[PDB]
């Protein structure tokens, strides 16, 4: 069997695009992209999901302590080991205003979770090799509606779409695997961020196919 | 389904114990408790694990950054949200030698995690409710032919057998549920710490069986 | 009795504006805003008062240590549970100059504080809930006669103007109730900042009215 | 009018002492000790109440980030001010078991905030002067039949035995005032940590006559 | 008798200017501004040295970790109890280009300076009262030879030329006295920073003056 | 004229010895033994005074940040070059209760000083020299009238009777100077801690030819 | 024989300049600079490595603990003394864009690590003399194909044109040596970063000779 | 060829142990273990040196920011890839008397280092992979004439006599090569800590014999 886990923000975890705004719930497995990838890759995968709303990809969040992805993908790849793929979809949320980061600072965030995976050999007192990595681009920002919202990714989505560039020329240079979702799909939620479970299923379709023929 | 999260460290991860103490493999699902568990339980639950070895209740381990359990579970809560039960089984290696640690402050710790999942309702942006609470103690400590162990674990197995009774204290303190690993399995493997294949699917079906009673 | 916990900035704790600018005394309780406000909700509310010259939302300030709101909002509540509603006026001292944050900012900072009160159920040891927020946005700065007030807050007058849209762009993001104090005051003491004693009780007297209505 | 800021513990939070331990609720204010005062001082006096349960003289809690009295009282005492005197009651939590202090570092505790209050004159921007300080020993603790209770304070009740001595010398080398709850009162609550209402009608009472006559 | 602080950079440790720019030699104390006041005020006065190079307000400087003024104050402060007056003469050295510090940062760094000796009443363990408080502006910066200074200085003539205004606006506000040195002197070494012995002298003849008519 | 900083605790600073133990008044110069020190060498001599009641070697004190001796002498030493010589006389509060330091410990603290001295050659900019150095063991500990004091120096007292040798055994091992002054003066202050001003004008005298057989 | 100790970054390591960018292999020692300056100085010199791909002067790398030069040289310097000469060629790594660092600011670095040079006489225990300094200034960044490098040295070039000036301002403000590389060699790899290994084998014969020339 | 990096302390350094205790000399190359061990082993291997006088396992000393072995290897490591072998020889330092360190957790501070080599394949940006471990447990302490020697190292001596077969044991576990020095040599110099050349020779010859055996 081989296992891969799932690294990644609230497009991982499956927040549902709600008028509203904020709270919302959660998408049933079947309508995320983790459970769609999971059932085209069939019963000779084991899909593992660490998603968490509001993840970054290294910084940490003033108001929350949980969000810098890059403080607990060590102690997640240690925990699920053995892997053999690591698939990365983050930096949506490196974007928001009061964060003030770069598109290449996004990326070299997103290098330094590569990083965590390709030296996790061994994790706590196995044999087990690295596994590979698929580093993901997340698709664009959209308009949104919600004056909140707005605010949050005020100037954003310019660095939103300099994601896949980045993260291309990153995955080459370090010698890993890349898709980028916004050559599949689009943010198509009504809040501009998030995406419908028709979306969701295309998009684990596609990295199902990706995941088959990298390995 | 009802979701279920399985914290704690080698015990559950399924550490098998072997001649040469280290490195080792990970037991199948089937033959961890977990899926032992999960397999009693049956379709209407969902399992997750989030088993890592040598992780603490709530202390820095010298050598190793990722095994503070209470550093990680807020975030492993957000993560997985909707939960009904989070199943807790740690202590264990807050029993070692160079962590000086009364058996006190080891259900204090737990208690820490404890206090971690009732406060974590809604996560980021969700209207969930905090879960139910299962405090499981581990079985006491055996004899270890390895001294590496044997010193690792120096003044542990007298630490080991008072565990039981403070965590039953503390979990009627904080109103939430206890099991008592030692009444049904004993440490079986032959390194004096870890479990075999039998006793690890012993334990998820009594487990299994205390869990079908709380729903 | 309904207990409202106001907390606040020199606003809040009654700073008389003073030709010399500093140093300076208290309004008597029936001359800040709180009074006012509590004798027009009458003997059904209990008012606590936390106000803090000098105060900011999330900001450490780097003279003083003790002017972090976010860093005491925790202690506080847990200190006077059971909280009915807790009353946030703050955010023109993020504004001074030598903090360099942008309104949005700002808000987010308010966002924290308002995160704080949301998820404080419980305290220390009750089964109290957690208590209803009203945002308060500050009214505009005015002319600052005096230098070192006016480079104190240069730049921060048009970062005030802002902060009454963000705010109510957060409460309704949130959940929460929002009352835009510039609607029905204005910063009429002498030094640009401050308030006199009639537009206090104005202050509280609009924010009974507000207050009475949610109850 | 003379303020009295009274800064506590559960003993004056108003922690009711109940049969399971924990949670529980808050006394009103007429059966708490400082409503008691409050009542026996008179209308020349305003009362303000910082009680916070758990918390410790100027120890950081391994489980809470909320308890360490020193990390508050300056902000509390800037919030506050003007301020004719401080009651202190505080000790009995520095006596659990994880935290491993002997009598006279908790007597030192106590004794950097009376440092605290000596050295506040002036607050943020005022010339009020610092206020008295009046230090109280709590009641020494009692036997205690919940099992986790019992834990918590291992080792606490001979240190909690020897305050009343140590705040005295403190006091006198400080040349603040000194009252010994223990003199007048004992812990009385099922729980063998916390008050009857009684019990804490007549310490106010009697705090109230001590403080009539320090000024 | 009475005791007076000189609290100061190079310009009060004595740096004499050199065509080699550094290392260098300290003047001697009769041909110091110190030492000068000291000769004017008489053997009333009790002066005591507290100069260091490169010395800032409240700024940590990468390179040398002695050089942050607001750390060391409240040590000297305590260790020279009883004083009279403090003078304290700081800002030139916050204008160095690595720092990128607005005046008003400046001004505000100073300041916190003014604060600790208003607020040290009582040292450690005894009655005496808080100093009075002379805040210098130094002289403004002048054009470097070396390229060294002149890039170490980059953008702070500008700044410099700002501390006095904003100095005499803080201590007005402060209430506490102002002395401009560039009222009665110039920078006038060969380097464009530190100044020639007769400056010195002028310097501390004038500064005497306004220590004498304070008293 | 040759330079020497005294280096010390309230012995240095001056603290006379009261009946109600604190507060107290600073001995007179003529009355220190810095003072006394300075008339037997001379006007070939220039005394500097860095004396700290409560100061320690190398301890931060959890009640006062002033105090480390550690941490404030090398700013100490680059703002009084060019020095001769550097006389430490610290330890005595090393010894207090609640810091639980052995002896050897509090000579490594002082060994700590000696190197930052050893090593401060050049200070900011300067071509000077390291000075020389002089450890002086501090005379033992004596009945404690107070009870305060008593309990701040449980178990100092026989502390304070090994300093000497081991002073004597670092001078040597590090190839600085040694002076101990038990052997010339004893504790004689009513509260068993400090000195009379006969015993510090015996002190400074002794000190004083002690210097001068170095030059 | 004369010891020379070779700190800096992979151009000192011996990065080959690779089509793919990285991963990469390193040059042997003979085709290294620090291999090619031993050959020609001699047998009469003994040459240390000390380079590290990536390394800065002064600044922590957001991606990797390892490589600040400033946190690694005192301990480098006390393992290798009885040292002759350090030769330090660093600064390039400091113009990568994610460090936002101005040409002066790189210079600082560099005058950070020239200080711990010159102050580390003696090392742990020894009576070894402070070594002599060079300062290299490495050649400018030529053009990058590769987009991860173009992204990662992004501004970084016009920064590296301005090192060498800068670089011999500090050196002759700190008196130390200073050799400009770029007068005698050219950035020459493929990937605009790195060089090849006849450029190399000439920078080593250059600084040879500089440094036979200093003895 | 192959190359072998030897981390050690002053053993490594080569401290030439003297009658004066400190400070002292460095033993030339070929007296010193490691260029022993290379002349046994030929110019087939590239040895490196990485000696520092004082250092620990991983242990921050207090008087020297230098000295924790764990904090600098990971640095070295990178700089000296491509690496065959590390050689690590320490914990002596670890005994000191203020460390407080017990046996087990000196061999737990070298299994720390040894996880460092074992996790180091890569270094920055290559293939290269991680190196074999030979682990190293020095010989014991012997008793000490010099009194602050004595002292540095009481409870010593006991704790250096268990390193060896703690050491063996942590070797064991963690599959990496193992070597006591103490079956073919002791502590010979006149300090009781240091070795005589001809013991460093023929502890070097015989770990050459270690090294040529693994390869």
């Amino acid at each position: 069997k081989r296992s891969v886990l799932c690294f990644g923000d609230s497009l991982t975890w499956g927040w549902i695009p709600v008028k509203e705004s904020s709270p919302t719930l959660r998408y049933p497995y079947e309508q995320r992209w983790t459970g769609a990838m999971a059932a085209r890759l069939g019963d000779g995968y084991h899909i593992i999901e660490e998603g968490l709303s509001a993840r970054t990809t290294s910084l940490d969040d003033p108001n929350d302590a949980r969000l810098n992805g890059s403080t607990y993908l060590p102690m997640a790849l240690a925990s699920h080991l053995p892997l053999d793929l690591v698939i990365i979809m983050l930096g949506t949320n490196d974007t928001k205003s009061y964060f003030h980061r770069t598109p290449y600072e996004i990326a070299n965030g997103m290098g330094k979770l590569v990083g965590q995976v390709l030296t996790c050999a061994g994790g706590v007192g196995t044999p087990y090799p690295a596994p590979k990595v698929l580093v993901v681009a997340p698709p664009p920002l959209a308009p949104m509606p919600d004056p909140w919202f707005e605010g949050m990714f005020g100037g954003g989505y310019e660095k939103s779409k300099e994601l896949s560039g980045l993260y291309k020329a990153l995955a080459d240079f370090m010698k890993v695997e890349f898709f980028a979702a916004g050559d599949c799909i689009s943010t198509d939620g009504i809040d501009g961020i998030h995406l419908s479970a028709e979306t969701n299923i295309r998009l684990g379709h596609a990295i199902a196919d990706k995941v088959a023929a990298l390995f």
